[PDB]
C-alpha cells in the first residue's frame, strides 16, 4: 500500500523452496524471495518493465492471500524483463510455474508469466500483443481445469495466428509434475505441443471411431394401433419431436396414453407424464382400467365393488411393478428443470409433454410468437442434446370458413395454432381426425424428416366398452 | 483521406478480369444465373420439410469430389455424425440412413473403412459441431483453412429485428472482404390465405420470415416448390428470384427424387 | 432547365430535368434495377456533360463499377461474357477513352470524404448507392446531408428501399409504388425534392419493360406515369419505347 518494499528495510532473503521443489539459484535468477514484516514472514515477488527498473510488489501471506503494493499495470508480466527475443517461449498460468519451469531447463528457454491468471488474461493478452510479435513459437501451459481451458480458449484470440501451441498435462499444472517426479513428461510437452484445434470444428479425417460406434446402437420403438404408421414413419426414434395434433375433444390425449401404455408395458421403458390438462390422481387412474380392458373412473358401480373385494391391489402389482412411470404435477424456466431431473437422475426414454398450450398462455408476456419460438427451440435444443424420445402436443386453431375441424375437416399443415415455428422445428407431425360413424378415426401424417411419404396412414376405430384403439378394415 | 481516382487505377483493373461453380442437376440454373461466384451469399428457401437440406448436401458432396475445392459445413441443426452418415450413403449411390439390415452388414464386412477412405481421404471436407462466436469460428475457417464455400444450414434458430439487419450486414462484410462462396438456408412465413406453401403454391419474395433485409442484401434466391399430398410426390419445380448479375428470374426447369438412390436428377416436363 | 436524364424522356418533360441543390431519391424493390439506371445516369453526365461526378459504392467494390461503366460505354455486356474478358486481354484504348480525363472519382466518416470531395475535388453530382447500411440515426443523418446541400448546392442522387407490402401483391409483380412504401421513418418523403419509382412485371410474360413513376417534384408539382423503356439484354442500355 505505501511503496516498493526495500529488502533492507524488510529483512529480505533469497533462499530456496523445500515444499514447492524450488532450489535457490532460480529464486536468485527471477527475483521472488521473503520479507519478515509485522511478525509472519511474508512472501513477495518482484515486477519489472521493459527496461529492468522495479514498478510493483507482489506479498502473499501463508494464508494465501494478494496484497498490491501500489500501481499494477495490464502490460506487467512476471518474468519478462530478462529476456528480449528468442525462438520459443511458454506462457504459464500462476507464478510458482515460471520458477518450476526455468528450474527444470537452466535458464535456456525464454519464460513468462500472467500478472492476473486465468481470470483476467484476455485483457492482459490484448495490450501484449507487440511484445509477442518478435518471437516464433508459443506455447500455452494452462490449468487442466474448466477455468483452465476456458482460459486458453479465449486467449488465443487476440494472439497472432499459426504460433499458438497448447499443451496437455496429467497434473493439476507444472508443479505437481515436478513434485511427482514427472519431469520426463513436461519437458517434451515443450518442445513438441499440441496444435490448433478450437473447439466447434472437427477434420473430416479424424472421425472414423465416432462413425464407427454411431451406427451400431438408438433405432426402433414401433408405434401402436395401427400398422400403417410404422409403415411410413418407422417408429420414434431418439432425439426426434413427434407432434400429435387434433381438434377440440377428438381423441389428442387418449392415443397418447395407449402408446404409453404400450411403450411402458410391453418394451420395458422409462415413460415421465408430464400431464397438464388433470392432476396426477386421475392419469395414474385410468391406466388401471385400460390394462384391465375396462373403464374405470366412467363407471361408479365398478369401483365399489374393486374397493370391497381387494382385487385393486392385484391390478396395482401387476401394472407397476417396475419403476417405468413417473409423473409430474403443475414460469417457463422450472419445467425444463424438471425435464431434465428426469431425463439425466432417473434415466426416462419417453418424455410425453401434454397439452403445450398452457404452458404458452399461461406466463405473462407481451408477445407470444417470441416465446413460443424461444421454447420450441429450447426444447428442441434439450432433446438434441440428451438424445431422447419427445412427444409434444398441440392444437389447431379457426378456421376461416366452411366445417369446423372437429366434424370431418382435413387439416392443413398452417393450421397449427400459436406460431409457424411448431412445425419447422417438429420432427414428425401427425394428425387424428374423426366426424361426430362417430368412431372411424384416420391419421394423417403431414411431415416425416426420416421417410418421404406422407398421407392418409391407416383408420382406426375407438372401443366404447373397453378404451383400446382398435384397427378396422374399411 | 482515401479516395480513389479513376486515373491512378489502371494496373487493378486489369489484374481483376484475368463463370465459377457450377450446379448438379437442374441444368436450368447454370444456363440462366450463370453458376456460383465469389462474393455471393445464395439463399435457398422452401416450405416446411421439402427438401432445403436434401438439396444442399448434393451440392457440397459435387463441390467435393468433382472440383477439389475444401468444402465447410455448418450443421447447426443436428450432429455431425448424421450429415456424415448421409454423405458416405449419397457418393456411394445407396440410401444408408433409411435401411437398418444394411448398417449392420457394412461394419462386419469390413467394406465400410472402403468406403470412408475413398471420400475423406483428402482434408477437403470440414464440419461444424454446435452470434459472435459463429461469425468468429467461421472467420477462423476462412483464415486458417482457405475454404472456398461456407453452407449455414439453418438461420432461424440463430436468432435466439434489427438483431437479423446487424446480422447479416456482418455476414455480407464478410464474404465481401474474404470473398467466399457462402450459401444458407432460410425458411418461408405462414400464408394468410389460400392454400399453403406445400401444395405448390407458387412462392413469391415476400415470403420471408424475421425480417424485410433477406432480400436486399443477397445476391441470389432459389426456391424449391412440390406438391406433397397429391398425385406424384416428387417433382419440384426449381424458381429463381433474383439474381443481380444476369437477372433472368423464374421458373427454370424440374427434378425428380429417386427414392431409391437419392439424387436430384433432372427430367423432362412441358407444362 | 438543368441536368436531363438519358431514357425515359417523359421525366424532363413532366419535371424538367434535375437542377442544382437539389435531392434525388430512386425507390424501387429488389431486383428492379436501382443501380444500373443510376449507372446509366453517371455515365451520361461525366463524358457528354463535362461534370465532375463523385461516386460512393458502399453497396458493390470499385472494380466491378468500373468494369461496368467501361462495358457500358462500348456497348458490350463485360462482366458476364467470359469469352471476352479473355479475348481482349485495345482494353487500354477503351479505358483511356473515360479514364483518361479527371472526370470520375470512386470511393472504396463518410461525410468529411463527401465535404472533401465537394471543396477539393469540384463535384457536382454525388451519388449515394446504398444507404440502408447506415430512427434517429437516420432522420439525423438526412438532416445533416440536407444542411449540406443548403450549404454547397450539389446534386445529391441516393438510393434508399422500400418496405414489406402487407396485403396483396408484391412490388415486384406490377403493385404501384405508393408514397408510404419507405422504410425507417417519415422523413424520406419530407426532406426530398424528387422520388422516382421503377416497376416491371419480374414473374411476368415479359421482364424488360418498367414504367416510370413520378412521386414529388417542387418545381413543376405534375406526377404520374412518365413513360415505358426496355432493357436490351443484348446492350444493356435503359432506352425508352
Ligand atoms: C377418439 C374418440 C374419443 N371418444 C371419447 C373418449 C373420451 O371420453 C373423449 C376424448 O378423450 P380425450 O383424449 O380426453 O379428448 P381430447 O384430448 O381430444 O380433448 P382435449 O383437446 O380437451 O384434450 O371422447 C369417443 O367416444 N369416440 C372416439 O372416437
Ligand atoms: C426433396 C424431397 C425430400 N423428401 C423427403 C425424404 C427426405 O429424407 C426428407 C428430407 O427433407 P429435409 O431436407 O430434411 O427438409 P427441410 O430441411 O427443408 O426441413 P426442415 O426445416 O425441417 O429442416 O424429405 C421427399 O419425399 N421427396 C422429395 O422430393
Ligand atoms: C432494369 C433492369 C435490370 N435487369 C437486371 C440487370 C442486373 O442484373 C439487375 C439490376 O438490378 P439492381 O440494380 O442490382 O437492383 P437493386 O440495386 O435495387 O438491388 P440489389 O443490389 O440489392 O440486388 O437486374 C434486367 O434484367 N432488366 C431490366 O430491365
Ligand atoms: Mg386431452
Ligand atoms: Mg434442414
Ligand atoms: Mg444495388
Amino acid at each position: 500500500t505505501y511503496n516498493v518494499w526495500n529488502f533492507g528495510e524488510s529483512n529480505g532473503r533469497y533462499s530456496a523452496l523445500t515444499a514447492r521443489g524450488i532450489s535457490k539459484e532460480t529464486c536468485q535468477k527471477a527475483g521472488y524471495w521473503i520479507a519478515k514484516v509485522d511478525g509472519v514472514m511474508y512472501q513477495v515477488a518482484d515486477y519489472r518493465d521493459q527496461n529492468g527498473n522495479i514498478v510493483s510488489q507482489k506479498v502473499r501471506d501463508k494464508d494465501k492471500n494478494f496484497k498490491t503494493t501500489g500501481s499494477h499495470k495490464s502490460d506487467a508480466l512476471f518474468g519478462k524483463h530478462l529476456w528480449n527475443g528468442g525462438k520459443k517461449i511458454v506462457v504459464t498460468e500462476g507464478e510458482i510455474d515460471m520458477l518450476t519451469v526455468m528450474e527444470l531447463q537452466d535458464c535456456k528457454y525464454p519464460v513468462v508469466s500472467l500478472g492476473h491468471g486465468a481470470s483476467a488474461a484476455k485483457k492482459t493478452c490484448a495490450a501484449n500483443y507487440e511484445y509477442f510479435d518478435q518471437f516464433e513459437q508459443i506455447i500455452l501451459m494452462f490449468d487442466m481445469d474448466e477455468a483452465g481451458r476456458k482460459a486458453v480458449e479465449e486467449a488465443a484470440q487476440v494472439l497472432p495466428a499459426g504460433k499458438v501451441r497448447v499443451a496437455v498435462l496429467p497434473c493439476k499444472d507444472a508443479n505437481e509434475c515436478h513434485l511427482n517426479g514427472h519431469d520426463r513428461e513436461i519437458m517434451e510437452q515443450v518442445w513438441n505441443a499440441g496444435p490448433w484445434i478450437p473447439d466447434g470444428v472437427v477434420s473430416a479425417l479424424s472421425l472414423r471411431e465416432r462413425i464407427r460406434e454411431h451406427l451400431s446402437s438408438s433405432v426402433g420403438l414401433l408405434f401402436s394401433g395401427c400398422t400403417g404408421i410404422n409403415d411410413k414413419t418407422l417408429g420414434a426414434r431418439g432425439g426426434e419431436v413427434i407432434m400429435v395434433t387434433s381438434g377440440s375433444g377428438m381423441g389428442k390425449s387418449t392415443f397418447v396414453r395407449q402408446q404409453a401404455l404400450q411403450w411402458g408395458t410391453a418394451m420395458g421403458k422409462k415413460v415421465g407424464l408430464a400431464m397438464l390438462q388433470e392432476s396426477v390422481e386421475e392419469t395414474a387412474e385410468d391406466l388401471i382400467g385400460l390394462h384391465n380392458r375396462v373403464r374405470l373412473r366412467q363407471s361408479d358401480s365398478l369401483k365399489r365393488e374393486i374397493i370391497e373385494n381387494g382385487k385393486f391391489d392385484q391390478w396395482f402389482d401387476e401394472l407397476f411393478g417396475n419403476d417405468t412411470f413417473h409423473l409430474y404435477d403443475s414460469e417457463t424456466d422450472r419445467l425444463l428443470a424438471k425435464l431434465a431431473y428426469m431425463r439425466s437422475g432417473l434415466g426416462c426414454d419417453v418424455i410425453i409433454l401434454d397439452h403445450i398450450s398452457i404452458v404458452v398462455s399461461a406466463s405473462g408476456e407481451s408477445d407470444e410468437r417470441k416465446m413460443i419460438d424461444n421454447l420450441m427451440t429450447k426444447l428442441k435444443g434439450f432433446a438434441k442434446s440428451t438424445g431422447v424420445v419427445l412427444v409434444v402436443i398441440c392444437h389447431l386453431k379457426n378456421p376461416d370458413k366452411g366445417k369446423a375441424h372437429e366434424e370431418g375437416r382435413p387439416v392443413s399443415i398452417t393450421d397449427l395454432r400459436g406460431s409457424g415455428a411448431l412445425r419447422q422445428l417438429s420432427d414428425t407431425i401427425i394428425a387424428l381426425e374423426r366426424n361426430q360413424m362417430p368412431n372411424l378415426v384416420l391419421v394423417r401424417i403431414l411431415k416425416c424428416r426420416f421417410t418421404g411419404d406422407t398421407g392418409i396412414a391407416g383408420y382406426m376405430e375407438y372401443n366404447k366398452e373397453t378404451g383400446w384403439l382398435e384397427p378396422s378394415s374399411y
